[PDB]
């Protein structure tokens, strides 16, 4: 048994517990195409978000082979049915673990509210969307439908230890630092996880919950430039938070701040300007993006940025929604500071009950592992890790 509904009739944040091989039906279950690749079979465990059980060979066409050419491949990996269905539930398991935590309600809320802007016009009265932020949805009868998605998990790329939450860029458009945001990818395994030293290993939930916090960040076009570096980047810094967040410059973050309000100004005044879209009552998106940026609207219909609102949404996403906040909520071992993780890579399996619940992760409560994190110890549990 896999424990993913531990409290309630339903799970709280994925509509349906999926099998891989259930049957496609192009609505939750579908075969997709990013916008040549091949059909792929694709799960959508919630509004705006898609999981892929598949390894990554798609989004970059460089990285379309799983050979080699701090890292490990293995062609092997999640090439099986029973391994697709493995990682649809251990994702799945993962969100509702998030979604267990008042933090990690909070930040997947806000994700499926930030909506990919829609500045994909040459013309200043018009919106219409990017269609890279969109996935072709295949229906039953063959036809495909386009559908705009705020994020997908996919498996990882030839390096299976290689986790990271990219996106497809506008020719001119810096999507994921000008507001707009853009459609986020997050190459993640539930599978594997790292260690750390007592030799303990990285809750995945943790991990997972660091991937989406760039996801936010992404999603609302408030990234840091990954140039800005100490190399550990500034965007990397401010997402694990705790004490590595204060080291980030000073006022170069009241800076961007500054930069990223202004941003959002020039969005409201887009909005403003449409006169004409290319379904959906420009009404009707027009409120979508007030809903997403917290924009005011004022008897006459005219949206403004409060700056108060943007403060606390900009606080939220950058200082709040942070890898040292959830580990906090999610009361687990971690390393300390963004660099501590030491070369231990370890196969696990989180699916089973028996092995990682919901609300304990691997510190099982009432058990030997409840104490001093027994359960994240590679070694007092070496029975949840397998070291490589
Ligand atoms: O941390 C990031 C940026 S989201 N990327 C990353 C680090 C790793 C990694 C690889 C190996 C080990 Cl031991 C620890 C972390 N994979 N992907
Ligand atoms: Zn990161």
């Amino acid at each position: 048994s896999s424990g993913l509904v531990p409290r309630g009739s339903h799970m709280q944040f994925v509509n349906k517990q999926f099998n891989y091989k259930d049957p496609v039906n192009g609505v939750d279950i579908a075969y997709i195409k990013i916008p040549q690749m091949q059909p792929v079979k694709a799960f959508k465990i919630h509004n705006k978000i898609w999981v892929i059980p598949e390894r990554d060979t798609f989004t970059n066409p460089e990285e379309g082979d799983l050979n080699p050419p701090v890292s490990y491949y293995d062609s092997t990996y999640l090439s099986t049915d029973n391994e697709k269905d493995n990682y649809l539930k251990g994702v799945t398991k993962l969100f509702e673990r998030i979604y267990s935590t008042d933090l990690g309600r909070m930040l997947l809320t806000s994700i499926v509210r930030g909506i990919p802007f829609w500045g994909g016009s040459t013309i200043d009265t018009e919106l219409k969307v990017i269609d890279t932020n969109c996935i072709n949805v295949i229906q039953p009868d063959g036809s495909y439908r386009s559908e705009e998605l705020n994020l997908v998990i996919i498996g990882p790329s030839a390096d299976i230890i290689q986790f990271e939450c990219k996106s497809f860029g506008h020719e001119v458009l810096n999507l994921t630092r000008n507001g707009y945001g853009s459609t986020q990818y997050i190459r993640f395994s539930p599978d594997f996880t790292f260690g750390f030293e007592g030799k303990f290993a990285t809750d995945p939930a943790v991990t997972l919950a660091h991937e989406l916090i760039h996801a936010g960040h992404r999603l609302y076009g408030i990234a840091i430039n990954p140039n800005r570096v100490f190399e550990v980047s500034f965007e990397e810094l401010r997402t694990f938070g705790g004490h590595d967040a204060k080291f980030i410059d000073s006022l170069q973050e009241n800076e961007f701040r500054l930069y990223y309000y202004n941003k959002f100004k020039d969005i409201a005044s887009t909005l403003n300007k449409a006169k004409s879209i290319v379904t959906a009552s420009l009404q009707y998106m027009k409120n979508v993006f007030k809903e997403k940026y917290l924009l005011s609207e004022d008897t006459s219909g005219k949206f403004s940025v409060d700056k108060l609102k943007f403060d606390k949404l900009y606080k939220m996403l950058t200082e709040i929604y942070t890898e040292d906040n959830f580990v906090k909520f999610f009361k687990v071992l971690n390393r300390k500071t963004y660099l501590n993780f030491d070369k231990a890579v370890f196969k696990i399996n989180i699916v089973p009950k028996v092995n990682y619940t919901i609300y304990d992760g691997f510190n099982l409560r009432n058990t030997n592992l409840a104490a001093n994190f027994n359960g994240q110890n590679t070694e007092i549990n070496n029975m949840n890790f397998t070291k490589l």
